[PDB]
């Protein structure tokens, strides 16, 4: 049906590569559905749809993409709902003053940056990602969404993956294409 | 023209930054064009009038963008074109067999490859990036092409800005929007 047929047909299309990027990681290659616009035009398709019918009664306000393969997909899944757009990105590289949150990794740290002015406290807000596995990424652009005093409803993501290195919390409900 | 007024609202919507990524440099950021669902459409349409009048007669198969900011606006373009998109990636990210280039600088280098298998030798495509300024990743991506055995059409650019580090000579004619 619907979703699941745009997802049955996005799951074929996936390539496998194991031991990548470490060894012992079993990753999924979604750029192949990126090359077809058949396929990509169903990824978009699903993930409005879900969100259609996960908020009927709920004003989206912006899509928040993490760097750089949530730029893949949710810029045209922004459109595709006529909402805004917004990237969290490494810090650094936006320009202009911006909100930083911290992921501590077992040997160093990840820092990542959203523009201050980019969203209005009281929004409504989607984070979009391709993978969700460790989780560092998608927790950090939480604390940023929330430094915004923006509201976070959901993350989507199209595929859960196994990094070995176990599952940060998300503070908010998740929902997984693939 | 349409595509004079176009250009002139998405000039607007730039925001000017000194010395920004570095001590010199004046920076203009396009993100509050994708902020905004009317503005982010208007730049699309922009470059599909372009590219209609500049490729009558002659099939696009690609949008090859350069990571990440010609991530941010090539697959919306590619999928309003109905064509396939293929990201171009700094190295070490992307999975499976790639093809690699050198953009060598003055003390340094900044390795880029593609997928090999991601597009079909004789395809024709158009590279896309936000800023172009040095050229250093967008000769790199002409060489990726190049060993694809594709053709590159164009390249087209949001801006131009000024790097002070000179333009790199790049073997395809040049569109800048603004």
């Amino acid at each position: 049906m619907p979703i699941a047929s745009y997802a049955q047909e996005l799951k074929l299309a996936l390539h496998q590569y194991p031991n990548f990027p470490s060894e012992g990681i079993l990753f999924e290659d979604f750029l192949p559905i990126f090359r077809n616009p058949g396929l990509f035009q169903k990824l978009i398709d699903a993930f409005k749809l879900h969100l259609e019918e996960a908020f009927p009664e709920v004003k989206i306000d912006y899509i928040v993409g993490l760097e750089s393969r949530g730029f893949l997909f949710g810029p045209t899944l922004a459109l595709a709902l006529g909402v805004g757009f917004v990237p969290v990105r490494k810090a650094g590289k936006l320009p202009g003053e911006c909100f930083k949150a911290t992921y501590e990794k077992e040997y160093g740290s990840d820092l990542f940056e959203i523009q201050k002015n980019a969203i209005p406290a009281g929004s409504n807000v989607i984070i979009v990602d391709d993978i969700i596995a460790t989780g560092g990424s998608a927790a950090a652009a939480g604390e940023l969404v929330e430094q915004l005093e923006a509201n976070l409803l959901e993350y989507n993501f199209v595929m859960e993956l196994d990094f070995l290195k176990g599952r940060s919390k998300l503070n908010a409900p998740v929902f997984t294409l693939l």
